[PDB]
């Protein structure tokens, strides 16, 4: 269901907010493509917040999915899920404490988002999947994967 909206994209993942709206980490996205999913990449509008990065296709690209609220992170302790698919295919939905809202330095740069506990990892193939939680009924989208720390089960989502 959701987990069909995530998909192979450059060296990580990517996620389908809308038929229309793509989401992925600035690290994963190929930047030599001529094209994504058919479309000549000068037709694409895309947005880059640091690590976060959202592509605007000009014609719905899956239209079988219903749009998905995208929101900047999620309220402070708010038990989020990182949907992690693995090149095997296997789904892993690893549930996350998710903290502050603040603007990091990772490895030199400067990147915005918002800080998460892995509550029980991740690894390098894993940049660009999503964290998404439950709000009422809705589902909401909160950001794509970026980092996580060395000692520690503290990971980070990038947030528009
Ligand atoms: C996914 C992207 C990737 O592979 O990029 C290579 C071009 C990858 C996922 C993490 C790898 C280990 N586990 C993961 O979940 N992301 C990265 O490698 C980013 C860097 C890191 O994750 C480091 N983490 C940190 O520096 C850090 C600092 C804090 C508070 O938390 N984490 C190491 C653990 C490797 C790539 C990145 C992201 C954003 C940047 F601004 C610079 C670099």
């Amino acid at each position: 269901s959701i987990w069909s909206r995530i998909v192979n994209f450059g060296s990580g993942w990517g996620f389908w907010v809308s038929p229309s709206l793509f989401i992925t980490s600035t690290h994963v996205i190929p930047q030599s493509a001529k094209e994504f999913f058919g479309v000549p990449i000068k037709q694409i509008q895309i947005h880059k917040s640091g690590e976060f990065c959202r592509l605007r296709f000009p014609k719905p690209i899956r239209t079988d999915v219903t749009g998905m609220i995208l929101e900047e992170g999620a309220p402070e302790g708010t038990v989020a899920t990182l949907l992690i698919k693995r090149p095997t295919g296997e789904l892993m939905p690893l549930a996350a404490r998710m903290g502050t809202h603040a603007t990091m330095k990772i490895q030199g740069a400067t990147v915005g988002g918002q800080m998460g506990m892995l509550l029980t990892g991740t690894t390098p193939g894993d940049c660009g999947c999503p964290y998404i939680y439950k709000r009422g009924n809705d589902y909401v989208v909160i950001g794509v994967h970026t980092a996580a720390a060395r000692g520690g089960n503290t990971v980070i989502c990038a947030t528009q």
